[PDB]
């Protein structure tokens, strides 16, 4: 049974933030959230978090998590509170990989104590590392400062043996395994916004590299952001300044245009998304054409072959096979069938000021331009709606439903 | 204090029709950066030496009380003699020199009567060499005229001097670096300082150097904001073209541009690709991606975007929600009101707790004049309504979808369009 | 007579693609397309392409190109690939040997290679690299090329050679017809090495000419997406640099993409994250705002394009004001002084001098005159479900807001259309057409709770 200890008490005053250090964002998630995620991935029997200043916010943020919280009112003094195997992690060192921490556990269980070390080209200011001791640069004599192997602070000690060493802090070899991380930023902490941004860029760069190793094409991998997870097929092409948030999926041959933003969205094979389209909680079928300037909101579901054009907003609406809304329109709380056409300026009036109501549009329907569909209304298959109509009664299958222009000659416009 | 700016260079490598000092850097001409800095220093007089294209330059800075002079670099300052306390000698094409550096130079120069800014560079090729015997500056030798031993000097001349107006009149009556030896000849000891940042004293000659100086400036500006506590998703994808005041816990996503004078309150979140110009945004507001603001005033805990367009006079109270493909121009929107869908609100006054449906349009323009639309509190404007200004929609009123409003709608009243549903059965489309 | 031979058979396994390697994209064009374009610039009499796996796609992609296709069913070396060209290889003249996955080689470089190889009968392109690890080494005896030794086989002394092989040769076809059948695979890999023709040429008493490219990425190949992205960035960086040398201003030249050609005037200003596709033109003093994307569009002098405007097949005159969030589609033609505002879509529409559409609108299949105004919410209803129809708007027409113009319809000069109108009949010159008021008022209405 492996338990993880997380130090998350730092105020991080260099952040100049009102929130505790470990709630600062990195790729769309608080620092501490990254570490809790890895600790849950390790199948940790227990997770104990040391909070400090502002711990109310932290406990509030992770309330639905089975964590044993501990107040801290030094790093050695901080761990001492946990006495009332184990990993020692830092809330502000967020990117340590589960494969590294397991690698540390296997070598520590055979010895009873392990740690992560790292070789740095420039070790100025860091603590210097059979391992014999660690001398911090502040108190380290000039001779030891030439060491380029530095300390990371990440330890793994047996639960039994920790209790013997922990109170006597006024040591381990007297009664030490080590590994180095696969990537240096795994063990990198942050103290201010400069360091937060530099780690963000290291993380994004590595994420783009891993996607390219999977076969993704990037117009510019330095202008890409993943804040979560994405599942990708083959021949996926991603243009500049795309952002991907939450958990997304991109099918085979999916092409994502410049500046598109996807959150909690799946896009099936063959779809081409033109530039500046944003998705949140959308499900997009195969061989669709979207954008530019399309906005899909939660509940937007597009069947295969659907076309969505510019300045289009789809919210909580399913659009059946091959239907098109090429021009500016608002489709909300709507069910639209197959092979239907939504004219420019069409609006679902889905909100009466208090409640939402459903619009139902059949197959092979033509909704003429500048139409207002007052929900709840059903428009049967094959029907046609005249341009500029306000529609309140259900339109029969195959029916044309439409809602007197006056002319004055030789009219002079105001001067 | 008077500032003398050398702004005669043609800058032919720019391959531009405008003189060099009108090329852009962070949203303002090169010379404008220097004039701005000269005004920060409280210069009694500002004298600018112009050359090719001086008509454009004088026209561009017409509302600035500067004494213009027509046109070697030493010969250039000599032409200013009819027009000159102390004076600073700056270059119009070296725009990013800071006022704190120029003040630092004045403190050491006032003690001697002549000081200068120098710089250490790894490669000093082509620059003038600062020759110091026992720590005191003796002369400046231009790279062309420098002995082989002297070419090893890595402290170079920047061309930025602070000289007494009295001593200048004796020295000026060809290269300006000869004023150094002239100074040691009269017994004065050339003071020196170095800038805190090398790009402060950097000139530009073509578009390559212009872009690299721009990127140096932007990197430094994002760094200073990060030191204040701003968060950047990517500090290399950020542009400041003016000034911005920030609160704590401000978060700025990628490719944000900030122009003019802006303000960002506490906990403000600016999404990807937003562009803000002369706009204030108060605490708690979240701006979604691709929203652009010009002359906007935004309250607390508002929700804006994505794809919002706010234009001058747009004023949003606290709790307002503005959604996608929305254009607000010269319009005030009261507390907690919503316009979540595509709409044009122009020249309008909107009350509190009101709802603007998709497709609503203020018809504010009759082809010649603009007219005001006035919307009260707790008004519901149904979708695709055309509001023909001037018109008032009183509190608690409701407007039916697809309505054209030309008469004032009474408080608590419903106005809706008589819409007869006409059906033709079994209709075949063409 | 000059012939170009393109080796385009690689599967490109590290691309993890379903497509052959040479159809992967670079600056908006498949790799092989860049080389076919340069080969046509050289005025090549013949173009012979060696395909392998997936040649059906390749043949389909360049079907409207006069290419002689040659299959390489088994992959047994580049020399074995060139051997395949013998049934269709000419007897006189010279041939260039290029790679489909080495796309950015410039025509000026290949001309220099042709000029020095005409003097000897065989030349090749070489390159000096700081680290030559993994490359084939150019072996010179008394300064004359004798062989290429692959990194696998090079002794420690030979690995110090920093002159590497690019694989790009210019050879007389007669000597190729003599050398290609006598190629030997009696080595370790069992492959027919193309470099053996260097050994055969020196054996015949020929001197091997050589040149170096002006830019190293000209001769760089790609095997995976990392290399693809790194070459793309190298190409874009170089493209922005050349535009700046011409006088273009960039807010950030590292946030710029040219995927085609662009002709530019003086004092052109290009903001961040602009993309340029196909063939474009920007006149003097044109300003392109942040994030704009232009494809096959010309923009004349003085026009100011605000941010997030997208153009495809547009023709834009002088001193127009466009965007932000403008969308121009093929056939969009704007006269001088036109203003296009936000959330505006123009498709196959001509707009005359000084006319304005400042607010959200769809103008499709329309002809619009001069000094006319399009109100917010205006729509040309151009599509009846089967055919498209034209909307005609005259000079100094005022189209009030939320108007639906049902094509085909004409709105005459000086006419005025009331807000919220549906127009189906032609509107006369100087005439007003408006919708009869139909607002019903009910006092003290309580909305649902």
């Amino acid at each position: 049974s492996t338990t993880v200890i997380i130090l998350a008490a730092g105020k991080g005053t260099r952040m100049r933030s009102q929130l505790p250090k470990v709630l600062q964002p990195l790729a769309g998630r608080p620092l501490l959230g990254h570490v809790i995620k890895t600790a849950k991935q390790l199948l940790a029997e227990n997770i104990i978090t040391i909070y400090g200043h502002g711990g109310d916010h932290v406990k509030k943020t992770f309330a639905q998590e089975n964590i044993q919280w501990v107040e801290q009112a030094g790093t050695g003094h901080a761990v001492q509170m946990t006495l009332p195997i184990s990993l020692i992690l830092y809330g502000d060192v967020p990117l340590v990989r589960q494969t590294t921490l397991e690698q540390l556990i296997e070598v520590s269980n055979k010895t009873g104590i392990g740690m992560i070390t790292l070789h740095v080209d420039n070790p100025t200011g860091y603590g210097r590392i059979k391992i014999q001791a660690i001398v911090e640069h502040k108190d380290a004599t000039e001779a030891q400062r030439q060491i380029q192997e530095i300390n990371t602070g990440i330890y793994c000690v047996s639960n039994a043996k920790l209790h013997e060493w922990l109170p006597k802090l006024s040591m381990a070899v007297a009664d030490i395994a080590s590994i180095q991380p696969e990537l240096a930023f795994e063990v990198e902490g942050v103290n201010d916004r400069l360091q937060l941004a530099a780690l963000e860029r290291e993380f994004q760069k590595q994420q783009a590299k891993e996607l390219m190793q999977q076969g993704v094409t990037f117009a510019d991998p330095a202008r890409f952001d993943l804040r979560g997870t994405v599942k990708v097929g083959h021949d996926v092409r991603i243009d500049v300044n795309v952002i991907i948030e939450g958990n997304c999926e991109l099918g085979d041959f999916v092409e994502i245009g410049a500046g598109c933003i996807l959150k909690n969205t799946t896009i099936a094979a063959g779809t081409k998304v033109q530039a500046y389209s944003v998705f949140d909680g959308a499900v997009v079928g195969e061989n669709t054409q979207i954008g530019p300037f399309a906005r899909l909101r939660p509940g937007a579901k597009l069947a295969n072959e659907v076309h969505i054009g510019n300045f289009v907003e789809v919210k909580n609406t399913t659009i059946g096979l091959g239907s098109k809304a090429n021009h500016f329109t608002y489709l909300g709380d709507a069910e639209i069938g197959a092979e239907s056409n939504i004219g420019a300026g069409t609006i679902t009036c889905n909100y009466d000021g208090a409640n939402k109501h459903k619009t139902t549009i059949g197959d092979a329907v033509f909704i003429g331009s500048n139409s207002s569909l007052v929900a709840p209304v059903t428009i049967g298959n094959g029907a046609t709606v005249g341009a500029g109509s306000v529609i309140t009664k259900d339109v029969a299958e195959q029916s044309l439903s439409f809602e007197q222009q006056i002319s004055k000659a030789n009219y002079q416009r105001p001067q």
